[PDB]
C-alpha cells in the first residue's frame, strides 16, 4: 500500500547528496549539539527512514496538540501517538525559531540537524490523560513525568545517518529495504505481526492463521527497540524468533527488527503501528487481544480493555488503508491438540488451557518443566538460558543498619558458609563505602550470578543507584526481608536464618 | 572489486524498458524459437544478470576458440570455460546470420532474444582436449560428446527474464543484489565459498580460518544449478547449508544460491569461479584441495592434480582482481580435536583423521554411524533422511529371459515372500509391456522405496530409459546379479536365493 501521507519520508535517501555538508556543519564548533535520549534515538530512526511517514522531524506545538485532542496531525492526517523531542529548560532556553541544531548520539555520532520552529512547555497532564488514559502506573505515563523533558521542541529534521547499531546489521530492514526484499519475493500479500514478547506455540498458529485467512506471507516483525519495563532483552527475543521462524513451511515467512519505542498504548498505539507497518510494505497487520496494553495496574484493573485496540483500528478501518486481521484470545485445546481461536469454541463442550506470561516467568524461576504444547522446546531453553532459575540467580545479603554482631566476622561466616554448598555460583564479600561507581555495580554482579555479602548499607539518597532485585536486608526491622530476633543475635544463628531463607527461595538446592 | 570486464552486465536492468515490446516479438508467429536446454537455461541466467561479465550472449566462433587455445576472449579477456549455445543441424540449417531468435524455457516461459552473429560446427575433440584434459570419462568431455548439440550458435542477447524458479525465491541472489546485501551491512570485505557437496565441520572450519586469514565476512556461494553427476541433490544440501549456517558466530556468514552449471573442469573452473564471484561482488575466493576437479577415472588416476587449480589461479592472480585464499588439504586432528590444514602439522609427530566421501556414502548406504568429530548430528540426519540406508532403499528384481518356470507363479511367491517381511517397503508386481511410460516409472518407485517384481525383460532398445540404479537380474546367465542354477530351479529355491541376496545387500534386516 502506499505510505501513510502518500510518499515514503525516507529523508536519508532525500538528503544523501547534503551528507557531507550536514556532517560538516554538524560538527562545527558553533552550532548548538543535543544528545539524542534512548527513545528519542528510536523515534529518530523512524523519522529518517520514512517509518513515521508522513512526519518529517518532531511535532511542533501545533500537530502535536492536534494529536493529542485529535488523534490526528493539524492538517486531518490519522496519526495517534505524538512524536515529540523532549529536553530541559537549560537547553530549551538556549533556543529560538530558526535555529539548527545538530543531533548526536552518544556525544559522538552526528545523527542529523534540526531546524526549530517552536519551543513549548507541554501540559504532561492533559498529553497523559487523553493519550495514555491517565493512570499514573501505565508505562508511558511514567516515563512522560520521570524521564521525559519538561520542554519539546517541533521542527524539521534533514538525515546524516540513522542511529547506529552493531547488533544483527543484516536484520533492521528500512521501508525502502523491506519493500525491495517483498518484491525480489514478488510478494505483494504480506500480513505483519507485531510483537515484544518471545513467540509461542500460540502465537506461530495465530500467525499462520493469519497466513491462510489473508492468502498472504508472513512477516515477523518484531519490535528492538523499548517496549514494556521487566520485558524480555531484544537480543533473547531475537534468538527466540531466529529459532521459532524455521517452524514455519520453508519460504513463507520474514524476520525483520523495528527499532521502535512503543508507549504500550494499547488502542491507539495499535492504529499507530498499522500506520507503521503500512510505510513498511505490509498489506496487512495482525491485532489480537490487548494489543500493545501493559496489562493491569497495581489495582488489579485492566489498562484497557482486551479488545478496545481493535474497536479503534476498526473504526478508522477506511483511512488505515492497510487491512487488518483481528483475533481474540488464542488458546489452547487439550483433548484435541490444537489452538483456536476462543470466539470460535468454548460452550463448555470444549475444554482450554492458558500458561499466562505471568505463570511463565514463574517456572522459568522455579526451573518448573514448561509443558511441550506451550511452546517448543529449543525455544524455552534460550529463555531459561537468559533468565535463569533460582539456584542460578545471583543475589545479595546486606547487614542492617541495626546490626550488632561484628560485620567482619558475621560476612565471613556467611562467605565460608556459601562456599561450601558448592553449585559454581561466586561469592564475594562486596564494600561500597557510598561510592555510587560500587553501588551502580550491585546490579551487574547478581545479573553476572554471583552472590554478594554487603557488611553496611548504603545511605538513603544512593539508594536508586541500587536496583532492589534480588537483594535482601538482614535486620530486625519489620521492613526487614530476613528478620533477625535480636541485633546481637550470635552469628550462628544468623547464618542459618540466612541459609535457610536463601534455601526456601530456592537460590540454593541441597 | 569491479566486475570482470569493468561493467557489470546485468541485462535484465539494461533492457527493462524493451521488456513489453521483446516479449511481444518472443511470442510472434514468425519468429523462430529453440527451447533452452537445461544447462542452457543455467547459463543464460548467469549471462542475463551479469554473473558471466563481461559476456552479453554466447561465444561467437572467435570468442569460442580464443577461448578454447588462449583461456582469453579474443579481446585478451581472461575467461577459462567456453559459453555456447548448442543446437542440433536441423536446427542450425535455418538460422543465418543478422536473424533472431526467441529462446524459451519449458516451450512456454520466453527468456530472450538472440541476435546471431555465427553459426559454427565446433571440433568437439579440440575443446575436449583443450580445455577438459580430454579423458573420455570427465563429465564435461561426456556431456559434449552425448548431450550437446553438435552446433554452436555465437550472438548477442536481449532480456526478457531470468529463467523462472520457483524454489527458494529469495534466496537465488543476483550480483546486483548480493552486491546491495552486502552494503546494507557494509561488508566491504568478503570472502566467498564455493561448493556442490554438503558441507562438513571441516568446511566450517575452513571457511572461518579463511573470514579470519582475510579478515571479512563468509560468504556461502553453493552450486544449485548443475555439478557433478550423482552429487547429493541441491534441495537436500541447500537444507544443510541453512542448518550448518547457524553453526556460525551470528551475523558473519551470509547464503546465497548461485545457479551456475559446472563443468567439473577444475584448475579453468576455479579461475573461471573466481571471475564469477568477483562480479556477484566477492573480494575474496577461497581454492581448496582438487577444487572443482571430478577426482579419479575409473583407472584410478586423478582428472587434475589436488593443486592444478591452485597453481593455475596464482599463475593469473594479478589480473583476477579478486583475492584467492589457497587451502591445503584440510584434515582432522584426533588427539588435539581440531582440524587444521594438512600443510601445518604431520612430521608423523601428528595423527589426522579423514573420511572421504567415499567411504562417507558407504556409511548412509550401510546405516553406519557417522563420527561426531566430521559432521554436525543434524546435518548428517538430513543426508540420511534424503539418502536412506539399504533397509529402506527401493530395489526391482528381473526375472531374466532364461526363466523356465512360471513367471506369474514366482512373481506371487516373491511378492507374498516380501510381504512377510514387514518394515514399511511397499511391494508390487510390475507389469512394463515394453512401454516406455511404464519403463520410465520404475526408477519412480525405486526412489519412492518400493520393491518391484518384474516378470519380464525389457527389449534392449529400450534399457536405457530405465536407471540401472538397485535393479537386479534374476538369471541364469553370468551376468545375472542372482545366478540361478538352471532355468527350471524350483520356485521356493529360487526364492529363498533372492531373499537371502538381498538380505545380504541389506535390504531386509530381520
Ligand atoms: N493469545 C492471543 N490471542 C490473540 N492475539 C494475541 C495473543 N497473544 C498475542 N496476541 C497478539 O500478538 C501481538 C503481539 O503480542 P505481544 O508481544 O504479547 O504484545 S504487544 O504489546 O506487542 O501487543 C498483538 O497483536 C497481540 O494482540
Ligand atoms: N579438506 C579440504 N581441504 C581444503 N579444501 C577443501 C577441503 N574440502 C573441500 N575443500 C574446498 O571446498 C570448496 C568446495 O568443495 P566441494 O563442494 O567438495 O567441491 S567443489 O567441486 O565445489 O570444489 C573447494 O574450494 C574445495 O577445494
Ligand atoms: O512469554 Cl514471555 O513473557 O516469556
Ligand atoms: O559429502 Cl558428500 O559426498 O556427502
Ligand atoms: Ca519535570
Ligand atoms: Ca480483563
Ligand atoms: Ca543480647
Ligand atoms: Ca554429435
Ligand atoms: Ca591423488
Ligand atoms: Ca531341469
Ligand atoms: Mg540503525
Ligand atoms: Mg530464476
Ligand atoms: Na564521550
Ligand atoms: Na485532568
Ligand atoms: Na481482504
Ligand atoms: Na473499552
Ligand atoms: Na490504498
Ligand atoms: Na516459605
Ligand atoms: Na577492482
Ligand atoms: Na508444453
Ligand atoms: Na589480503
Ligand atoms: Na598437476
Ligand atoms: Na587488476
Ligand atoms: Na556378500
Amino acid at each position: 500500500p502506499a505510505p501513510h501521507g502518500g510518499i515514503l519520508q525516507d529523508l536519508i535517501a532525500r538528503d544523501a547528496l547534503k551528507k557531507n555538508e550536514l556532517l560538516s556543519e554538524a560538527q562545527s564548533s558553533d552550532i548548538l549539539v543535543w544528545n539524542l535520549t534512548p527513545r528519542q534515538l528510536c523515534d529518530i530512526e523512524l523519522i529518517l527512514n520514512g517509518g513515521f511517514s508522513p512526519l518529517t522531524g518532531f511535532l511542533n506545538e501545533n500537530d502535536y496538540s492536534s494529536v493529542v485532542t485529535d488523534s490526528r496531525l493539524a492538517d486531518g492526517t490519522l496519526w495517534t501517538i505524538p512524536i515529540t523531542l523532549d529536553v530541559d529548560e537549560a537547553f530549551a532556553n538556549q533556543i529560538k525559531p530558526d535555529t539548527r541544531i545538530a543531533l548526536f548520539q552518544d556525544d559522538e555520532i552526528p545523527i542529523a540537524i534540526l531546524t526549530v520552529q517552536d519551543v513549548y512547555k507541554p501540559n504532561k497532564t492533559i498529553e497523559a490523560e487523553k493519550v495514555f488514559r491517565g493512570d499514573p502506573e501505565h508505562p508511558a505515563i511514567s516515563y512522560l513525568f520521570n524521564v521525559a523533558g519538561d520542554y519539546y521542541v517541533g521542527g524539521s529534521l534533514e538525515a546524516i545517518q540513522l542511529p547506529q547499531h552493531y547488533d544483527y546489521p543484516g536484520l533492521r530492514k528500512t521501508p525502502a529495504q523491506l519493500r525491495l526484499e517483498f518484491q525480489s519475493r514478488q510478494w505483494d500479500r504480506v500480513v505483519a505481526f507485531q510483537t515484544r514478547n518471545p513467540m509461542h506455540r500460540a502465537h506461530r498458529e495465530l500467525t499462520v492463521r493469519a497466513a491462510r485467512e489473508a492468502n498472504a506471507k508472513v512477516l515477523i516483525h518484531p519490535v528492538v527497540g523499548l517496549t514494556k519495563p521487566g520485558d524480555i532483552d531484544h537480543h533473547t527475543r531475537v534468538r527466540v524468533y531466529q529459532e521459532i521462524i524455521k517452524r514455519y513451511p520453508n519460504g513463507i515467512a520474514f524476520l525483520s527488527l523495528l527499532p521502535l519505542a512503543m508507549r504500550m498504548s494499547g488502542d491507539r498505539e495499535a492504529v499507530w503501528h498499522a500506520i507503521i507497518r503500512k510505510n513498511y510494505g505490509a498489506s496487512h497487520f495482525i491485532v489480537g487481544r490487548d494489543h500493545a496494553g501493559p496489562g493491569k495496574n497495581s489495582k488489579g484493573v485492566d489498562f484497557y480493555g482486551p479488545y478496545d485496540a481493535q474497536e479503534l483500528v476498526e473504526s478508522y478501518k477506511h483511512e488505515l488503508d492497510i487491512e487488518v486481521v483481528p483475533f481474540r484470545m488464542v488458546t489452547y485445546l487439550p483433548d484435541e491438540d490444537r489452538y483456536a481461536p476462543i470466539d470460535q469454541i468454548d460452550t463448555t463442550k470444549t475444554r482450554t488451557l492458558n500458561i499466562s506470561g505471568t505463570e511463565l516467568r514463574r517456572r522459568l524461576r522455579v526451573g518448573g518443566e514448561i509443558p511441550e504444547w506451550f511452546s517448543y522446546p529449543e525455544v524455552v531453553k534460550i529463555l531459561r538460558e537468559s533468565n535463569p532459575p533460582r539456584p542460578k540467580q545471583g543475589f545479595s545479603i546486606v547487614l542492617g543498619n541495626s546490626l550488632t554482631v561484628s560485620r567482619e566476622q558475621l560476612s565471613i561466616a556467611l562467605l565460608s558458609t556459601f562456599l561450601q554448598f558448592g553449585g559454581g555460583r561466586y561469592y564475594k564479600i562486596f564494600e561500597h563505602n557510598n561510592k555510587t561507581e560500587l553501588l551502580s555495580l550491585i546490579q551487574d554482579f547478581i545479573g553476572s550470578g554471583s552472590g554478594l555479602i554487603i557488611p553496611n548499607q548504603w545511605e538513603d539518597d544512593k539508594d536508586s543507584v541500587v536496583g532492589k532485585q534480588n537483594v535482601y536486608l538482614l535486620d530486625t526491622s519489620s521492613s526487614a526481608d530476613i528478620q533477625l530476633e535480636s541485633a546481637d543475635e550470635p552469628i550462628s544463628h544468623i547464618v542459618q536464618k540466612v541459609v535457610l531463607f536463601l534455601e526456601d527461595n530456592g537460590f540454593f538446592v541441597f
